[PDB]
């Protein structure tokens, strides 16, 4: 009958290993180019006669 | 006697013209590549025995 199959695989790269930057919410602001501030926004106004 | 010379030049080039990129105290924001906000600093502890 239908058993798991698993293959042999070779040890790990280490060019392979991208998760240890990104395992904490705190990682994820870490791992942002820029985070949201309020003085980031423009709210758009539309002003009548 | 000693007057203030004044040298006659041309029209303004647009390509001189940057300053109209920090004028006001928020350009000033606008203009950096990135803000300091409290979840990038990482204070260093000295844990004695």
């Amino acid at each position: 009958m239908h058993t798991a199959e698993f293959l042999e695989t070779e040890p790990t790269e280490i060019s392979s290993v991208l998760a240890g930057g990104y395992n904490h919410p705190l990682l994820r602001q870490w791992q942002s180019e820029r985070q949201l501030t309020k003085n980031m926004l423009i709210f758009p106004l539309f002003i009548s006669d």
